[PDB]
């Protein structure tokens, strides 16, 4: 209801939002940006932005250093995620010209050598590895599950691949003959790579313990450790590798984190930037640039170590000050695990008060010291907000990671539902509500299935509500995913889906769908609709036209978030 609800949550939408891309057309920062109500990719040269595409987009592939042109990811299905790949000279913004050698398909990932597009890419019944050239479009390799480019040098392709029981592989393949040679390690996964001027693979690898570099030498898969010149890096003890590349001068440049904050490296030295998270790191104009992210800072780019903005949507120093504070706590889990949780105390709530537990997708993914505008939505709102890493989350090590693999809507709901033990017992909330996306809306509803009575009142959007029918609308990639998952067995697929537990609903449920989602589809959700309505239960929805799970324009993100916020505020009034 509240018209003061719909200002904020339209306000904290507005606010610009960047991402750094690389450098080209010689030396300007290629940054992609939700601006001006959408996705939209420019040029940056120290003053005014120069906008490249013409429609919104979704994302561009990672140009060289310095080239003269930009590809354009843009979805041709109305939200489906069907993209098609249109290049835009950086001498002449605005102009498109689009690869028609390549037919929609959803694009995974990809690089653009200046000579060459080389993308990953998923059909139903494939996901393979494309290089197109002067000559035409040429399927590389076949890949077994979600696979993205991470790095071309030379003829040496190198990216990191889903290939089996959530761990990731590294894998190469040469620009002109094709083929492919999977690396796996028996520690853990690999979280980056960049190619080194010797021609071997520099990757992250995250194992039970800390992450650490290492040197992967494609010709026989032997594998060492690296060593830097300086030992800030080492002596960090990284748990995560967020990126690692090399920069034009040569120097490593490595971007690693632990209990949700990052930290910059270059050739194992610190360097000094602003409290959060980081991205990539390029060298523009001789200096460091990266951007930069934290629970009260929208993604912005900044230089270092100074840490300057170059690009940056201000947040409202109102809208700011509705967070009154946030924390990091250990939650204890069913079976002792501690569950690293990220909370946020509402100025405008009181203590305790309404809390919810919002809960990431993925599931390989993290809550971390980083902007979330579901959770600063719901501060401003009035609401206090827990976000815990339950078991699946990325962030914390290979171990915390792979538990959750053949076990969903098992131990990590146990996480959740211990979130919301602790939200009580710690003191912090009076009532509490459980919300989330993607695997975060599945959650939503596996907690108000499998734990009735636990939280006051549910919000799912875009989520998963059967295994099954998904998995058999799924494209190759995702058909994949559920079969990693769910260990490919059938029991998993059918007893963890929440349409067969549908009798055991008693609370209030919001759902939230965009009529083309690919990846967790719409149709299941209707069926979920039927047997909430013949059980008699107390539902509302919200369908999204022509959108789907990927959103890029700031009216989509209204209409997913504010139909949330006001279904919670409504609950609060009992
Ligand atoms: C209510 C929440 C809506 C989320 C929809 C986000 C659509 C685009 O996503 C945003 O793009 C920016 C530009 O690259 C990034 O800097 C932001 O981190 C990212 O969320």
């Amino acid at each position: 209801e509240f018209s003061r609800i719909v200002r904020d949550v339209e306000r904290l939408i507005a606010v610009e939002k960047y991402s750094l891309q690389g450098v080209v057309d010689g030396d300007k920062l290629l940054v992609v940006g939700f601006s001006e109500g959408s996705v939209n990719a420019y040029l940056y040269d120290g003053g005014e932005t120069v906008k490249l595409n013409r429609e919104p987009i979704n994302s561009v592939l990672d140009p060289h250093y310095g080239v003269g042109r930009v590809i354009l990811v843009r979805d041709v299905s109305k939200g489906a995620e069907q993209h098609a790949l249109f290049k835009v000279n950086t001498s002449r913004p605005g102009e498109e010209q689009r690869l028609e050698a390549v037919k929609p398909m959803r694009i995974l990932s990809g690089v653009d050598t200046g000579e060459a597009v080389v993308f990953t890419g998923a059909t139903e019944d494939r996901v393979a590895l494309y290089a197109l050239d002067g000559g035409g479009l040429r399927e590389l390799a076949r890949l077994p599950g979600f696979g993205f480019v991470s790095d071309i040098r030379g003829d040496l392709i190198a990216g990191l691949g889903f290939f089996g029981g959530g761990r990731v592989s590294l894998f190469t393949s040469n620009l002109s003959s094709g083929g492919l040679r999977v690396f796996d390690s028996g520690e853990g996964s690999f979280s980056s790579a960049s190619i080194s001027p010797g021609m071997k693979v520099t990757a992250g690898l995250e194992t039970a313990r800390e992450a650490r570099l290492v040197t992967v030498d494609p010709r026989d898969g032997s594998v060492e450790d690296l060593e830097l010149p300086s030992k800030d890096f080492s002596s960090y003890r990284p748990t995560a590798i967020t990126w690692l590349g090399y920069l034009p001068d040569g120097r490593l440049a490595v971007v690693a984190r632990r209990e949700g904050r990052s930290a910059v490296f270059i050739d194992g030295e610190r360097v000094e930037a602003p409290q959060g998270n980081h991205g990539r790191v390029v060298l523009w104009r001789g200096k460091l640039v990266t951007s930069h992210t934290s629970l009260s800072t929208p993604p912005r780019i900044v230089s270092l170590p100074s840490g300057e903005p170059l690009l940056e949507g201000g947040l409202p120093e109102d809208l700011r000050r509705s967070i009154a504070g946030s924390r990091l706590v250990w939650v204890e889990s069913f079976d002792g695990s501690r569950v690293p949780t990220y909370v946020l105390e509402s100025g405008r709530a009181p203590t305790p008060g309404p809390t919810v537990v919002l809960v990431h997708g993925g599931p390989f993914a993290e809550d971390s010291d980083s902007w979330d505008t579901f959770a600063a939505s719901l501060a401003a709102a009035g609401f206090h907000v827990v976000m815990p890493n339950y078991r699946g989350s990325t962030g914390y090590g290979e171990e915390w990671r792979l538990k959750i693999i053949g076990d969903p809507c098992g131990g990590e709901l146990e996480d959740v539902s211990a979130a919301a033990r602790w939200a009580r017992e710690s003191g912090l909330a009076s009532e509490l509500y459980i919300m989330g996306y993607s695997y975060g809306g599945y959650m939503t509803l596996c907690a108000l299935t499998m734990k009735p009575g636990l939280f006051k009142a549910g919000v799912a959007g875009a989520s998963v509500v059967d295994w099954e029918e998904m998995y058999e609308l799924s494209d190759a990639a995702f058909r994949n995913f559920i079969e990693q998952l769910t260990g490919g067995s059938r029991e998993i697929m059918r007893s963890r889906s929440p349409i067969n537990h549908v009798d055991r609903i008693k609370e209030p449920l919001a759902l939230i769908h965009p009529q083309n989602d690919s990846r967790t589809p719409l149709k299941p959700l209707l069926r979920l609709m039927g047997e909430l309505l013949a059980r008699g239960k107390t539902f509302e929805a919200h369908i999204i036209p022509d959108a789907g799970h990927a959103i890029n324009t700031m009216e989509d993100a209204v209409k997913i978030l504010l139909p949330a916020v006001f279904f919670l505020a409504t609950q609060r009034e009992r």
